[PDB]
């Protein structure tokens, strides 16, 4: 059922999600993290907006310093929320991978290359959702989806 | 018999506590026959037993007799269902008997029939809040157990 929106897009990458995000959507990101990464993320947001920022459902924000680890977080009117730190992470440099993100009624669930990485509620309602950004030290292979509506 | 929480005969329509969580690998494996003159039945895996407001129904397998047959599958959430995945390919048929085997998945059910994978169904809900077994409609069954992880 997947409809990719871009192949090898130039990072930073800023695209209108096709169709809302309703509870069985799928999103998959296929990707390599260079060898000298420091951070990369995934953003869900509501518009595209730099000044002032848009509002970020999602942030999924892989880091690689130290032992490295997952962050992820809300943005609401330029304010960060709550950091739920997921320290369990299947992403190294230099290492490709495939981010499959599941839209479930009360949050997300992330799975990469085939294993359940973590888990995010939503805060802001997923229907307020029109945007995907990737911004970071990432190569990016394509970005999909895969809509309930379909 | 290794499965769990065993109930044989139970009258229809059935609405009863799962009795533990749905986490990866288990299963839920229902025994019966199809009625001749069955139009439908469905099989709903649900977030409580409310009737007034209904309950959030996680997995609706919904096996339709007319024409050539089909299942469809939804879920229905705040009352309102969500897009119809309809299996063409279906197994069941008027006057034959059937185990439904349903494995619950990290990020979906697969469900096979009498040994045949029958089809796949990606989550709406979170299976965590899925707490409630119903069965309704035109359909004969013989057991219900659960095998859990
Ligand atoms: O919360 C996501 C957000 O984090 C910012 O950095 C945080 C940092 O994670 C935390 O450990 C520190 O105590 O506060 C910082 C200031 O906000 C990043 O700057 C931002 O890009 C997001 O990743
Ligand atoms: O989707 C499950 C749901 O279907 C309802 O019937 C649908 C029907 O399948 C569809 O063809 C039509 O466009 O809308 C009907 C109402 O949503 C059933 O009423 C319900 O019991 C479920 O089986
Ligand atoms: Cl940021
Ligand atoms: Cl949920
Ligand atoms: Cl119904």
């Amino acid at each position: 059922n997947l409809q990719n929106i871009i192949y090898n897009p130039v990072i930073p990458f800023v695209g209108t999600i096709p169709d809302q995000l309703d509870p069985g959507t799928l999103i998959v990101i296929r990707g390599h993290v260079p060898s000298d990464a420091d951070r990369f993320q995934v953003d869900l947001q509501n518009g595209s907006s730099m000044k002032p920022r848009a509002d970020v459902a999602f942030h999924f924000n892989p880091r690689f310093k130290r032992a490295g680890c997952i962050v992820c977080n809300t943005l609401i009117n330029e304010k960060w929320g709550r950091e739920e730190i997921t320290y369990d992470t299947p992403f190294k440099r230099e290492k490709s991978f495939e981010i499959v993100i599941m839209v479930l009624k009360d949050k997300f669930q992330v799975a990469v290359n085939g294993k359940h990485t973590l888990l995010y509620g939503h805060r802001i309602g997923p229907e307020k959702i029109d945007t995907l950004g990737i911004y970071g030290k990432v190569n990016i292979h394509s970005i999909g989806f895969s809509f309930s509506s379909d």
